[PDB]
């Protein structure tokens, strides 16, 4: 019987785990010394791994490649040779006739790991030449890279998760670490043990909330109100690190200006929050000799995102959070692979290592070393405008790999039209998803026990996940699916393990290029950069230490005034609709629904946290199945009434297939990074009568997709 190491493919924390393996099968999970977790893990990661043995509770896995050959339906199984010369020469004839830009790629944040969304790239750029790669960063901590990348050079967790235990003041903000990241939130209840202080800037009392000194209970869409009232305060009070700011930092004047307007109490009413509440906390933040900023979707999704961060990012530099351990910026980032796929270049405009297409010496690099003439240019297609392109015509097929927009992108609608729109779709997939289903010809792949590779944790940390189990069926890791079609395309391309992607991936870039195989072994955690293979060389904890990455090396301080989210609440709809997450079930619910100790504790067709107070003037009671209308759809849910969402909003999650949360929201494409305010969303909940015709709809709803997507599955 053996144990074979691995990492959790649920959140960002990188829990390592050791998969006990039995005959040939994985008998049973158990945590691992890691970095991050030491010996723990919470239910997903302990109880999430026996979907890799078909339990079918929800789908059933992919065992054949398929194509449905006419647009009129009926997805049959087809070999492997059939599939990879359909996509090789569909994909070929779409590029000759319409250029390289008119296919569009996807990197993938879940069980793949580092090597295949670096090889995504490759193909993208060295196969087709075209710089339309793209991934989940997109929806999510879009808006985080780029206003950190302005503000202070760099979009990555500014120092590390196991340095949170020593801060002396854990500002979370917009953030939920106790349901989204478990050990992250046993990170920030140790700084906590160890006598740091805790401020929650949270609509809603999260568990977190419970252990901090302070609740800033914020209305649903007031971020910048309450930043720039604490600036306002740091300032007034000459709080601020003088020196800091003055040396390393830039545009502290035109801040400067901008919150002398914002004052505790010219807000008040926008934020919710007392001037006091805020200048208690302004007072509070500034004064730690060290606070960090954890920050998450409660700001990147909402379209005034990019100033958000880049807004909160200011405190940090107004207070010299920053360039020391234990302080920082941290948007500690969604899923446990969406960090790499980034750091591979699953991004349309930077190469793997962060190396953006615009610079000619990085394409003189990376062309010489493809044994290419020219690498494009011209920044790609973010995934989020396919439905834009694709009506457009300016796409013409997608090769979607490990995603499922169908169910996870905003206003689903627009997405089932993209899909009808195409060419041609290709679903590389290990599920069959919603978004498998509605596919072209679908590539099944091997799921996370099947393979190896790297990830990277939230904070930049690359750690080594093993093999411990072969497939069942025909399946080519995700890296050789594509390798053949670049091959049969005509450019050459065959790996014999992930390591030797890993290491042309060192070589091209600097900064992961000491971070070997040996060195990050089984329960190594190597943070980029790592750029000597000297073992001395353990990689970089914190960043910022001596400069800031920025073009001149100061930070740019900024701001700008608050701005209320698009959909408008009406008198009919007074409701705020924001959308989150639960502990349990991790986002699109293939993997963990199809986990037998999951699935268990919760099934269609999903919450709504409703509120205790005016529950009870709704006419809505615990546990009864509800409605919400929106200018996007109407789902139906059961509601959950509740002394802990916030009155006047609600609060739903995009994990359910039947209650589809995300079915009624509208993409407000954050003008910036393009990315969707899923945390505001005008919604109508009106109760349900004949509860027993409803309990029926939700089952046959249910029943119907599951069936539905299972005789695709195995026909
Ligand atoms: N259990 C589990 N864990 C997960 C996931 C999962 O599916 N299941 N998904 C993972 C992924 S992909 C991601 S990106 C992370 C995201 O995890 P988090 O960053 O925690 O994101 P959310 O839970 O979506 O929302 C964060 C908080 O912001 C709050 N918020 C809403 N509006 C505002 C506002 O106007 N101001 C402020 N300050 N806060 C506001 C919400 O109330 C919520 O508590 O979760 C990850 N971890
Ligand atoms: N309403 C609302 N909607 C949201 C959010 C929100 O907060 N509110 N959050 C958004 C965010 S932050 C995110 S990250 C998105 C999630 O983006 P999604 O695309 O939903 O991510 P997953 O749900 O992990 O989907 C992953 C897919 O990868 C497949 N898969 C797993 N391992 C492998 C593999 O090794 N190879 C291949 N080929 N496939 C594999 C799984 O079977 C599944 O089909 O959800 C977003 N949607
Ligand atoms: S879901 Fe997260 S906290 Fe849980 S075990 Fe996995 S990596 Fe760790
Ligand atoms: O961008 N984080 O999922
Ligand atoms: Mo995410």
């Amino acid at each position: 019987m053996k144990k074979v190491v691995t990492v959790c493919p649920y959140c960002a924390s990188g829990c390592k785990i050791n998969l006990v393996v039995d005959n040939g099968k994985i008998v049973r999970a158990e945590a691992a010394q890691g970095k991050t977790n030491q010996g723990t893990l919470c239910l997903k990661g302990y109880y999430g791994w026996d979907f890799i043995n078909d339990t079918q509770i929800l789908t059933p896995r992919l065992k054949t490649p398929m194509i449905r050959r006419q647009r009129g339906g009926k997805l049959e199984p087809v070999s492997w040779d059939e599939a990879l010369n359909y996509v090789a020469e569909r994909l070929s004839a779409i590029k000759e006739k319409y250029g390289p830009d008119a296919i569009q790629t996807t990197g993938s944040s879940r069980g793949t790991g580092n090597e295949t969304n670096y090889v995504m790239q490759k193909f993208a750029r060295a196969v087709i030449g075209t710089n339309n790669v793209d991934c989940c960063a997109r929806v999510x901590h879009g808006p985080s890279v780029a206003g950190l990348h302005q503000s202070v050079g760099n979009g990555a967790m500014s120092n590390a998760i196991n340095e949170i235990d020593n801060t002396d003041l854990v500002f979370v903000f917009g953030y939920n670490p106790a349901d989204s990241h478990p050990i992250v939130a046993n990170h920030v209840i140790n700084a906590k043990r160890n006598g740091a202080k805790i401020i929650v800037c949270d609509p809603r009392k999260i568990e977190t909330a419970r252990i901090a000194d302070m609740h800033i209970a914020l209305k649903n869409g007031s971020n910048i109100a309450l930043l720039n009232a604490m600036g306002h305060v740091i300032i007034e009070e000459n709080l601020y690190d003088k020196a800091f700011v003055a040396s390393r930092t830039e545009g502290f004047e035109e801040y400067r200006k901008i919150v002398e307007g914002y004052t505790p109490e010219s807000v008040e009413d926008i934020t919710g929050v007392s001037a006091s509440e805020i200048r208690q906390a302004a007072r509070m933040y500034a004064q730690a000799k060290s606070a960090a900023i954890l920050w998450g979707m409660g700001v990147t999704q909402f379209y005034q995102g990019v100033e958000t961060v880049r807004s909160l990012t200011s405190l940090a530099m107004l207070t010299g959070n920053l360039g020391k351990p234990h302080a920082g910026v941290n948007p500690v980032r969604g899923q446990n692979n969406v960090q790499g796929a980034c750091d591979m270049g699953a991004l349309p405009d930077t190469y793997p290592g962060y190396q953006y297409v615009k610079d000619p010496a990085n394409r003189e690099k990376f062309a010489k070393a493809w044994g290419v003439e020219s690498l494009p240019a011209h920044t790609g297609y973010r995934i989020s405008e396919l439905p834009h392109r694709a009506a457009h015509g300016e796409v013409r097929a997608a090769y979607i790999m490990g995603e499922d927009p169908l169910q996870t992108d905003a206003e689903l609608s627009a997405v089932r039209k993209a899909f009808e729109d195409l060419e041609l779709v290709i679903v590389q997939d290990i599920f069959m998803t919603k978004t498998a289903s509605a596919a072209d010809v679908i590539l099944p792949s091997t799921s996370w026990g099947e393979h190896e590779g790297v990830f990277t944790a939230a904070d930049r940390g690359f750690q080594r996940f093993f093999k411990a189990v072969e497939p069942k069926w025909d399946l080519k890791t995700d890296w050789q699916i594509i390798s053949e079609i670049a091959t049969r395309m005509g450019y050459p391309m065959h790996y014999n393990n992930t390591q030797e992607i890993w290491d042309e991936l060192r070589h091209l870039c600097p900064d992961f290029y000491g971070a070997t195989y040996e060195k990050m072994g089984e329960l190594g955690f190597i943070q980029w950069p790592c750029r000597d293979t000297s073992d001395a060389d353990q990689g970089t904890s914190y960043l910022f230490k001596e400069k800031f990455d920025t073009p001149n090396g100061l930070a740019q301080f900024f701001t700008c005034d608050w701005v209320a989210p698009i959909d408008k609440l009406t008198d009919e709809y007074p409701m705020v609709l924001s959308t989150v997450r639960e502990v349990g079930h991790y986002s699109c619910r293939s993997m963990t629904g199809n986990c037998a100790a999951l699935a268990a504790l919760a099934d269609e067709p999903g919450y709504a946290q409703i509120n205790t107070e005016d529950a009870k003037r709704l006419g809505i009671e615990d546990e009864a199945l509800v409605w919400v209308h929106s200018r996007k759809g109407k789902i139906i849910t059961r509601a959950q009434v509740s002394d802990r969402p916030n009155k006047g909003a609600i609060y739903m999650t995009y994990q359910w297939w039947i209650g589809a949360c995300n079915e009624l929201v509208t993409e407000n494409l954050s003008p910036i990074t393009k990315t969707p305010e899923y945390k505001y969303c005008a919604v109508r909940v009106e109760p349900i009568a004949d509860q027993r015709a409803a309990e029926q709809y939700v089952i046959d709803e249910y029943n119907k997709l599951k069936t539905r997507l299972r005789e695709a599955a195995l026909a």
